[PDB]
């Protein structure tokens, strides 16, 4: 096309469907994955972190229930990555309710 690529957002675009067949494979307690995506992925300088922006498509106040019912599922999502990419340990797959907002890292 007529832009940069860098190995970047091709890499994020891989971890993105890997989360997904995760997601349709993760049952949960209630988790309602009819009414979620996870859309935007960002790994870090080092790819040594992986932040995942999940859109729910409930109320705010559901959106932000989800994000520790994820947080509990980290393990069952990350060892999924790590079949797949080959290196040794895998980045801390950091899940959000969708908060590309410029300020803080933490």
């Amino acid at each position: 096309g007529m832009n940069p690529a860098y190995r970047k957002a091709m890499l994020e675009s891989e971890i993105q469907k890997l989360l997904m067949e995760a997601l349709q494979q993760l049952r949960d307690p209630r988790l309602k994955k009819d009414f979620v995506t996870f859309s935007r992925v960002e790994l870090s300088k080092d790819k040594r972190y992986a932040d995942v922006y999940v859109s729910f498509l409930g109320t705010p106040e559901e959106r932000k229930e989800t994000v520790e019912i994820l947080n509990r599922a980290k393990g069952f999502f990350r060892t999924f990555i790590a079949k797949n990419l080959r290196l040794y340990v895998a980045p801390e797959i950091r899940f959000y309710e969708d908060k590309g907002i410029e300020a803080s890292v933490k």
